[PDB]
């Protein structure tokens, strides 16, 4: 009848790059641009994260009264598809999750994240 079998359970991001922040920054930037470009229809929630993190990685979680979800440039941060929706209150939410994560630790996940949306199949 049939003699086949499918199975694939493994996920080990790049470590030879993770270490190097340069290659991580190059990816982080591209990842962001990719979003701004509007080529990868990432989940609103996801894209939200990136933004929230961007601000974080941008300045840092070492703020609250100054760092506002408005001051941000969702227009120069999120793609039109989002601009229209104007998901601000959403951004903040992400930050809440981030909390006070390292600027690098955030950048790392960022690349991975952007590397999570684009799946192969």
């Amino acid at each position: 009848e049939t003699l086949l079998l499918r199975r694939k359970f493994f996920y080990s991001d790049q470590n030879v790059d993770s270490r190097d922040p340069v290659q991580l920054n190059l990816l982080y930037v591209q990842a962001r641009d990719d979003i701004l470009n509007g080529s990868h229809p990432v989940s609103f929630d996801k894209a939200c994260e990136f933004a929230g993190y961007q601000c974080q990685i941008q300045f840092g979680p070492h703020n609250e009264q100054k760092h506002k979800p408005g001051f941000l440039e969702l227009k120069d941060f999120l793609p039109k598809e989002y601009i229209k929706q104007k998901g601000e209150r959403k951004i903040f939410m992400a930050h809440k999750n981030c909390g006070n994560m390292s600027e690098i630790e955030a950048k790392v996940r960022y690349v991975k994240l952007a590397r999570s949306l684009k799946t192969y199949g």
